[PDB]
């Protein structure tokens, strides 16, 4: 039904890693990345979206809180109500909070609409992934391993469900009996394999990757 393997990097769909420093604004960059793979889709143009644009204007009124935490739906809303993201280049990220800068002039996305999926459901997750493109979500990162993960299939026994660090799902695949979850992260290309990290799929929701997933959509209309 489904493909055993999806890489959207492969078409040409995945923005370089980014490096989100000491600002908490994973949340964006979980979100910019979702939307970059529609506009690629849309447009058939690969351009970073700005993730300092949702740190300085989806704030108080989309429950955001810049470098403090956000969520990727309300960062969507935003840039629905918005009428636009800017890029990235014309934007771009200062891991700090600052004052909203947006100008429509520079604006390369819209949004139409996000979809949520269901709490702990990795079949509906793996389908999302495969027809509908890369999926925004949060993982619970909370733990030494995370930060010290090299390559290999990410899985950490105490890992729970509640997320706190937004990612983004480019894949999903089997590596030598182990299946796991393609996740792009924000940390820059020196952490894990080349800025990804591959977290164990199909073993209880692991670290929560599907507790919150969404994504954005680019319609033609
Ligand atoms: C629309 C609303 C008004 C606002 C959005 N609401 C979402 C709803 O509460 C569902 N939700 N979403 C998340 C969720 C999803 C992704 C991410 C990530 F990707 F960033 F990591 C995160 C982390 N950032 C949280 C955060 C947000 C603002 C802030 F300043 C600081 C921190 C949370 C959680 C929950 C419930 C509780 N969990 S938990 C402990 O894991 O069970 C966390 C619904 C009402």
């Amino acid at each position: 039904i489904l493909p055993d393997s999806v890489d959207w990097r492969e078409k040409g769909c995945v923005t370089e890693v980014k490096y989100q420093g000491s600002c908490g604004a994973s949340w964006a960059f979980s979100a910019v990345g979702a939307l970059e793979a529609q506009l690629k889709l849309k447009t058939g143009k690969l351009v970073s979206l700005s993730a300092q644009n949702l740190v300085d204007c989806s704030t108080e009124k989309y429950g955001n809180k810049g470098c403090n935490g956000g969520f990727m739906t309300t960062a969507f809303q935003y840039i629905i109500d918005n009428k636009g993201i800017d890029s990235d280049a014309s934007y771009p990220y200062k891991a700090m909070d600052q004052k909203c800068q947006y100008d429509s002039k520079y604006r390369a996305a819209t949004c139409s609409k996000y979809t949520e999926l269901p709490y702990g459901r990795e079949d509906v997750l793996k389908e999302a992934v495969a027809n509908k493109g890369p999926v925004s979500v949060g993982v619970d990162a909370r733990h030494p391993s995370f930060f010290l993960y090299r390559s290999g299939v990410y899985y950490e026994p105490s890992c729970t469900q509640n997320v706190n660090h937004g990612v983004l799902v480019v894949g999903y695949g089997d590596l030598n009996g182990k299946e796991y979850w393609l996740v792009k992260n924000s940390w820059g290309h020196n952490f894990g394999e080349e800025g990804y990290i591959r977290m164990a799929r199909n073993k209880g929701n692991h670290c929560g990757i599907a507790s919150f997933p969404s994504y954005p959509e680019i319609l033609q209309g």
